[PDB]
C-alpha cells in the first residue's frame, strides 16, 4: 500500500551536495557544506581520536548491551563540561544524563519525553533556526513556533524583537536556545542579554531546552557555556541537548547526550526514567564506540590536552578564514560591509547575497552556496579564496 | 514540570539482572540474561570482527556524516543475506535497504514511516511476543493486537489458533512474523506452515513486517531465511527488520537494517523517501562502526569463512546445552518430559516451571530465571549444569 506515497522533500543541503558532485568543471568551490573542513579541504579524523581507537581496540573484551543512558564516565564528562566542574547541580545531583545517537537523537528524545510526560503543545524556536528544529518536534507531536531573531539589515541580533515575539509564549512552553554559535546566522546573545532572557525565563514559566552543538567554537569550552550556565542557576529544570559531532569530528559514530536537570535529585531520577522509557521504545540502548572515544579522552589528561589543542586550531582557522575574506573581498573591492562577518561565531553566515546573485554564482562560476545566501566559512582555504572574492564582486 | 512525573515501570529483565548482582552467595547462576556467553560465561567479542576493527583502525580518513540509509555496501550485503544472492528482488531492485541503530531502531524506523504515510492502525504480534514491541509500536500510534501461537499444554506452535485468531485482522493490517528462532519460545514455524501462511497472507492483504533478529542461530543462514523468502516471492510489499547484535556479537554498537520491498523499483524509491524523512527527524543518519565492520567481514571472503565459523560455533554450543540439559534432568531424576527443549530454537524457551517455583529458584538456590519460566540456554555450561539441574528436581 505504498503506490500513492508522495516522496519526500528535496533535503536543503543534501541536494547542493548532489548537484555539486556533478559540475564537471573543477573551479568549483562548495560553501554548503555544513560540516568542518581544514586547510586541505579535508574533514580528518583527530589524532586524539585515533589514539583513542587503538586503545580501544587494544582493551575492549565484550560488546554488550550499554545501559539505557550509556556509558556512566560520559555522563559525568559531559555535564562536567556543560556545568563547569563543581556546579552545584552536579553536587546536588539533580542533572541526569542519557548518551544519544547524536545531537538530533537527543532532540527527538528530548521530544518524546516531553510529549509523553507533561503537558508541553508548543515549542518556540528562532526564526531561523537549523531547519530539522521544526521536523523533529513535529514528529512527536509538538507543534513549533517561532520568535524574531536575526535582523536581516543590521546582520545583528534584534534582541528587543526578540523579547517581544517571546511573550505570546505561555507558561508550560518550551523556548529552544542555541548556547553559542547560532546556527544559521553566527550571533549569539551576549553575557548580559543571556542573564535578561535567563530572568523573564523564570518569571513567565519557560521550559529551557538548550541545543548545544558547537562547544568549544566561538570562544573556548568554558566561555561557551556561561549563558546555559547563567540558564542553570536561576532555573530549576531545563534540558540541554548537546552534540560531539564537531567538536571531537566524530559526525558519523553519532555522539550526544540528553541532559535533564530538576529541582532535585528525587524528582530528576523519577523523569529520568520515563526518559529512559522513551529510548526502550525508540532504539533501545546507545552506540558505544563514539562515545566510548570521547570518554576516555576527557578522561585522560594527556589525550584530554591533545583535543583541546586540536579543537584550539579549528576554532582559529575558522576565526582566519572570516578575517581573510573580509578583507580578501576589500581588496577585490565592491560597495560592501562585510565587517558583520567579523563579529559572527562558528562556521555559518548569512553573506548578504540575493538568492539571483547565488544562482550565478553556481551557474557562472561554480561556486556552490545555499539559496539564502549561507555559507560556511570553513569551506574557505588561504588558496580558494582569491577566485571565491574575484566571482562574488563580478555578481554584486 | 517534572513533580508529577510517574516512575517508569521496573523493566522486565533488567530488574532481575540487578536483583541477581546484589545476592552476595557465588552458587549463583543467571539464566534471565538476552544474550550470548560462551563456556566461560562470558560474552566476547569476536575474531573477526576485531580483525574487522584493526583494518577500520588502519585504514578510515574521516569519520564525516553517512548518508541517511547509512553505508552503501552494507544494504547490498543484508539483503543478499536476507533474499539470497540472485533474488529476482534484489535484480528487479525493488527492496531498499536503511542502515539502523540495532533492530529495536529497525522497528521504530518502520512503524513510524507506517504510521505518517499509510493507513496502518494495527499491528498484530504473537502472544508472546518479544516484549518491546508493544512498546514501539504504541509510542508511533499504531495500535497492537495479538494472535496465538503458543501452546503451553503440548509446548508447541497451535497453528489452528494461530490462523483463527489471525481473521479479525482486516485487509490493510500489518502482522508481525519473527523470521526464525521466536522469542520467546523457539519454535518455529515449518516451511509448508509458513506457505500456507504466506498465501493467507495474499488472499486476505496483510502487510508483513518480519523481525529478523537471529540470523544462523537455528539451522544456518540460508535455511533460516526461508521462511520469509517463501514470504518474499509471493508478495509484491514487505518490511523486514533485521538485527547483527546477536549473530556477530556486536549488541552495544547497534547494527541492524530496515529493508522495504515494494512492486518495482519506482513505488520503492518513491516510498523509501519517506522512510528516509523517518530518519532525518529522529537520529538523522545512522552509526557507522558496527555496521562498517559487518561490512568489511561480509564482504571480505576470508574475514567472511571465520565468522561463519564463529556462528556455526555459537549455533551448536546452544544446540549442545538444550541437549545436556534435558538428559542431565533425566539422570537428576523427576517425573519429567523436558524434551520439547529439543526442538525449540534459540536461546530461549519457557522451561514450564510455575512462577512460584522461579521463586524458590531465586530464593533458595540462587539460580535466577525470568519469572514467566523463560530461561536463556546460553547461560548453561558444562559446569554450572549439575548443580542447576539439582536445584529445579528439588522444586519440582
Ligand atoms: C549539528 C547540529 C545538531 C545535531 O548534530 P548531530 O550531527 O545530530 O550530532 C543540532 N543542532 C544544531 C544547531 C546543529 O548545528
Ligand atoms: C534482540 C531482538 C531485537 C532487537 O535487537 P537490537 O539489540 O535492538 O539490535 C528485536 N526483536 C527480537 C525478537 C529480538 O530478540
Amino acid at each position: 500500500m505504498f503506490e500513492n506515497i508522495t516522496a519526500a522533500p528535496a533535503d536543503p543541503i543534501l541536494g547542493l551536495a548532489d548537484l555539486f558532485r556533478a559540475d564537471e568543471r573543477p573551479g568549483k568551490i562548495n560553501l554548503g557544506i555544513g560540516v568542518y573542513k581544514d586547510e586541505t579541504g579535508k574533514t580528518p579524523v583527530l589524532t586524539s581520536v585515533k589514539k583513542a581507537e587503538q586503545y580501544l581496540l587494544e582493551n575492549e573484551t565484550t560488546k554488550n548491551y550499554l545501559g539505557i543512558d550509556g556509558i556512566p564516565e560520559f555522563g559525568r564528562c559531559t555535564q562536567e563540561l556543560l556545568f563547569g566542574k563543581g556546579s552545584a547541580l552536579i553536587n546536588d545531583k539533580r542533572a541526569r544524563t542519557a548518551q544519544t545517537p547524536g545531537g538530533t537523537g537527543a532532540l527527538r528524545v528530548a521530544a518524546d519525553f516531553l510529549a509523553k510526560n507533561t503537558s508541553v503543545k508548543r515549542v518556540w524556536v528562532s526564526n531561523p533556526s537549523w531547519p530539522n528544529h521544526k521536523s523533529v518536534f513535529n514528529s512527536a507531536g509538538l507543534e513549533v513556533r517561532e520568535y524574531a531573531y536575526y535582523d536581516a539589515e543590521n546582520h545583528t541580533l534584534d534582541f528587543d524583537a526578540l523579547i517581544n515575539s517571546l511573550n505570546e509564549a505561555q507558561a508550560g512552553d518550551v523556548v529552544l536556545f542555541h548556547g553559542c554559535c547560532h546556527a544559521p546566522t553566527g550571533i549569539d546573545p551576549t553575557l548580559e542579554q543571556w542573564q535578561t532572557l535567563a530572568q523573564l525565563s523564570v518569571e513567565k514559566g519557560w521550559l529551557p531546552l538548550f541545543d548545544f552543538a558547537y562547544q568549544g567554537f566561538a570562544r573556548g569550552l568554558e566561555e561557551d557555556a556561561e549563558g546555559l550556565r547563567a540558564f542553570a542557576a536561576m532555573h530549576k529544570e531545563l534540558i540541554v541537548a548537546s552534540s560531539y559531532s564537531k567538536n571531537f569530528g566524530l559526525y558519523n559514530e553519532r555522539v550526544g547526550a540528553c541532559t535533564l536537570v530538576a529541582a532535585d535529585s528525587e524528582t530528576v531520577d523519577r523523569a529520568f526514567s520515563q526518559m529512559k522509557a522513551a529510548i526502550l521504545a525508540n532504539y533501545s540502548n546507545p552506540p558505544a564506540h563514539g562515545a566510548s572515544v570521547v570518554a576516555t579522552i576527557l578522561s585522560n589528561d594527556a589525550l584530554r590536552a591533545i583535543w583541546e589543542q586540536e579543537l584550539t586550531d579549528m576554532r582559529q582557522r575558522i576565526q582566519r578564514m572570516r578575517q581573510l575574506f573580509v578583507n580578501t573581498l576589500q581588496e577585490k573591492g565592491a560597495n560592501r560591509d562585510f565587517s558583520f562577518i567579523i563579529k559572527q561565531n562558528g562556521m555559518f553566515s548569512f553573506s548578504g547575497l540575493t538568492k539571483e546573485q547565488v544562482l550565478r554564482l553556481r551557474e557562472e562560476f561554480g561556486v556552490y552556496a545555499v539559496a539564502s545566501g549561507l555559507v560556511n566559512v570553513a569551506g574557505m582555504t588561504p588558496d580558494n579564496m582569491a577566485p571565491l572574492c574575484e566571482a562574488i564582486v563580478a555578481v554584486l
